[PDB]
C-alpha cells in the first residue's frame, strides 16, 4: 500500500517588483512549510523560523513536538530580531503529514500563507488568514474572493517573531488518497485569475505545478514574492 505522501515539489520566486525574496519554504520528510517574512529583516525571520522548525521537529516528530518547534521558532526569531529599530517577523504555515497512528495530517499556521486542498478539480482554502481582511471573511461580511484584494489584507493580526507569546491555529487536515495540498505565500493570489491558478495547481506533475504557479503569479504582475509547496497524498 501507499505512503501518505507520494511526492512533493516546491518553488519560490522573488518576482519582478520586490527588492528581496523574504519568503522561505521547507520540504523535509513529512514536514512541509512556507514562511513569508516581512520588514527590514524579513528574510532573516523566515529563514530562521524554518531552520528552527526543522531542527525541532526532527528532535520530536509528533504533534506536540511540532507545536513546541513552532514555539521554539517564535522565540528564536524574537530573540534575534526583537531588539531592532523596526519590526520584522514572519508568517508560518506548516503541515506534518503524519500517518493515522500519529493522529493523521496536521496543520499549524500563523499569519496569511494559506493551505489549500485540491480534490476532484476544486481548490479550497483550509486555514484562516490572520489579517484584518481574514477576520471579515470569518464573520461572513466579505467573501474570500473579495478579501484577496481588500486594502487591509496586508495588516497581519498574528505573526512569528514579534513577541515572546504566540497562539497558532492547530487542526487536523481532512484529506486522503488522490488529494493534493498546496501551501503558498499570499503572493500567489495577489492578482492572477483564480481559474488560472487552479489550472496551474492541478498540473499532474507536482514539479510542473509549482513552476506554473510561480509563472502565473509573475505574469499577473508579480507584485509580491510567491512561494508554493505542492504535496500529493496517498
Ligand atoms: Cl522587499
Ligand atoms: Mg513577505
Ligand atoms: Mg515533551
Ligand atoms: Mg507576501
Amino acid at each position: 500500500g501507499m505512503a501518505s505522501v507520494l511526492s512533493a515539489a516546491t518553488a519560490t520566486d522573488q518576482g519582478p517588483v520586490r527588492e528581496n525574496n523574504q519568503d522561505a519554504c521547507l520540504a523535509d520528510g513529512i514536514l512541509y512549510a512556507v514562511a513569508d517574512g516581512f520588514g527590514a529583516r524579513g528574510h532573516h525571520a523566515s529563514a530562521t523560523a524554518l531552520k528552527t522548525l526543522s531542527a525541532g521537529f526532527a528532535a520530536a516528530p509528533d504533534r506536540d513536538g511540532l507545536l513546541e518547534a513552532v514555539q521554539q521558532a517564535n522565540l528564536r526569531v524574537f530573540e534575534l530580531l526583537g531588539d531592532e529599530p523596526t519590526v520584522s517577523g514572519t508568517t508560518l504555515t506548516a503541515v506534518a503529514v503524519f500517518e493515522p497512528g500519529q493522529g493523521g495530517p496536521l496543520v499549524v499556521n500563523i499569519g496569511d500563507s494559506p493551505l489549500y486542498r485540491i480534490r476532484d478539480g476544486h481548490m479550497e482554502q483550509l486555514t484562516d488568514d490572520h489579517s484584518v481582511a481574514g477576520e471579515l471573511v470569518r464573520m461572513g461580511e466579505i467573501t474570500r474572493h473579495e478579501a484577496r484584494w481588500h486594502p487591509q489584507r496586508h495588516l497581519l493580526t498574528r505573526a512569528l517573531g514579534i513577541g515572546p507569546h504566540i497562539g497558532p491555529d492547530v487542526f487536523g487536515i481532512d484529506c486522503g488518497p488522490g488529494d493534493r495540498l498546496l501551501i503558498s505565500s499570499d503572493g500567489l493570489f495577489a492578482a492572477a485569475d483564480e481559474a488560472l491558478i487552479v489550472d496551474a495547481a492541478t498540473s499532474p506533475d507536482p514539479q510542473v505545478a509549482v513552476r506554473r504557479l510561480v509563472e502565473v503569479a509573475n505574469d499577473a504582475g508579480g507584485s509580491d514574492n510567491t512561494t508554493v509547496v505542492v504535496i500529493d497524498l496517498g
